C-alpha cells in the first residue's frame, strides 16, 4: 500500500477525545530526499502538506487532499498542532497564525491568549514536533503517521484557599474576587512558538505583554450564599483541613509560559489580588463581616512553567496580614 494513514496517540478526558469532538488538527509535511530533514530543512518548505485538516470520522482519522508515500527513497517530515485553524493567515478560529506556505525550515505559530467570555474560551494549544514523525517512509511505521501531542502552554489547574486554624462554628471565610497581576514585562499575551526546538519567543520587533491586572472574579465558581444575613455571591473556603477550590472541576487557565520550562525568574514576578470576607455570627439573621479587598499575594519563583499544571494553595494566616502560597506542580500529560 502507498496511502498515508493517520493516528493520534492516546495517553493512559484525553487530548484525542477533545480533537475528535472539536476541530481535529492541522498537519505540516516536508518532503526531502533520503539525505534527510536535519541535512535539508534549511531550504525545504512545507511542500507536501500545508495545514492539512485532519478530522475523525466514526472510527478513523482522515484528510480530504489525498497524498501517497513516495515510490522512491524520499522521506517525509511531519509536524502538527491543535485545535485546527481554518484561517491561518489571521487566526479567526483559535487566534493561531501560521508560518507561510513558502517559509523554509520547521514551522512557527504566532499565538494570542483568548481573554473573552470570562476566560472560558482559552485555547489549550497542543503541538507535535517529536523526531519519530520526522524522516518517515512507507516502512517507518506500517505507512501510518502516529502523532503525539504535547501541551506547550502553562496550566493554572486551580487556586485553593484555607485558613491556618479551625474557625469554629461561628466564623466563615468567603472568597469574592481574584485578579492576576502580571507585572509589566513578564507574561506574554502574544508570542511565537518554534517547532525547531519546541520553545516560545517574543513577537518581533516588540514583545507583547499582559501589563495590567487581569480580573478573574467571574471565572471563579462562585455560588449564592445565605449565612447569618451574609448573601454575597462567593466561595466558602472555611475548611482548615482541606483547601477549597476557586475554579470548577472542568475549568482551568492556559497561558503562554514564562521562560519556557523554567518559569518566573523571581517570587512576585507574578502576583494574585484576592478579595475575601470573614463573617462572624451575631444572630441567625445578622453578622459582623470583615471585608479585605485587593490583598496582594506573591506567586513563587519557577512558576508558569511550560508543560506544567500549577495548583496554588493559599493559607490565610488568622493571627497576621500574611497569605502564604504553595505551588503544587504536575506534568501536564
Ligand atoms: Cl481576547
Ligand atoms: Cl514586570
Ligand atoms: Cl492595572
Ligand atoms: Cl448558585
Ligand atoms: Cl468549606
Ligand atoms: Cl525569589
Amino acid at each position: 500500500n502507498r496511502t498515508i494513514g493517520l493516528d493520534v496517540y492516546t495517553e493512559v478526558e484525553t487530548t484525542t477525545s477533545t480533537l475528535k469532538a472539536n476541530a481535529g488538527f492541522g498537519i505540516f509535511a516536508y518532503q526531502t530526499s533520503s539525505a534527510g530533514w536535519n541535512s535539508e530543512k534549511g531550504n525545504t518548505t512545507p511542500n507536501f502538506m500545508y495545514n492539512e485538516h485532519a478530522t475523525w470520522t466514526s472510527d478513523s482519522w482522515g484528510y480530504t487532499n489525498l497524498r501517497f508515500w513516495p515510490i522512491d527513497d524520499k522521506k517525509i517530515t511531519f509536524f502538527a498542532y491543535a485545535p485546527y485553524e481554518s484561517k491561518p493567515e489571521v487566526g479567526t478560529d483559535q487566534k493561531i497564525t501560521l508560518s507561510g506556505q513558502n517559509a523554509k525550515g520547521a514551522p512557527t505559530i504566532t499565538f494570542e491568549v483568548k481573554t473573552s467570555n470570562n476566560w472560558k474560551d482559552m485555547i489549550d494549544l497542543v503541538t507535535d514536533c517529536h523526531t519519530a514523525i520526522q524522516d518517515q517512509t512507507n516502512e517507518s511505521n506500517k505507512g501510518t503517521v502516529q502523532f503525539k501531542f504535547s501541551h506547550v502552554l502553562t496550566q493554572i489547574a486551580n487556586i485553593k484557599v484555607k485558613p491556618d486554624v479551625n474557625l469554629g462554628t461561628d466564623t466563615k471565610i468567603f472568597v469574592t474576587g481574584l485578579k492576576l497581576d502580571p507585572g509589566s514585562t513578564t507574561l506574554y499575551n502574544k508570542a511565537v512558538y518554534k517547532f525547531d526546538n519546541d520553545t516560545w519567543e517574543a513577537i518581533s520587533p516588540d514583545a507583547s505583554y499582559f501589563s495590567t491586572e487581569q480580573d478573574l472574579s467571574d471565572f471563579l465558581n462562585k455560588t449564592t450564599t445565605d449565612q447569618w444575613g451574609y448573601n454575597k455571591s462567593s466561595i466558602n473556603v472555611s475548611d482548615d483541613q482541606n483547601a477549597t477550590a476557586l475554579f470548577s472541576d472542568t475549568e482551568a487557565l492556559y497561558f503562554i509560559p514564562v521562560n519556557n520550562k523554567n518559569g518566573t525568574t523571581n517570587a512576585g514576578d507574578l502576583k494574585l489580588k484576592i478579595n475575601y470576607d470573614i463573617v462572624t455570627k451575631v444572630t441567625d439573621t445578622s453578622n459582623l463581616t470583615s471585608t479585605i479587598t485587593n490583598k496582594e499575594v506573591s506567586l513563587p519563583k519557577n512558576t508558569f512553567k511550560k508543560g506544567t499544571k500549577h495548583t496554588y494553595v493559599l493559607t490565610i494566616k488568622m493571627n497576621a496580614i500574611k497569605i502564604t502560597v504553595e505551588d503544587n506542580m504536575e506534568g501536564w500529560t
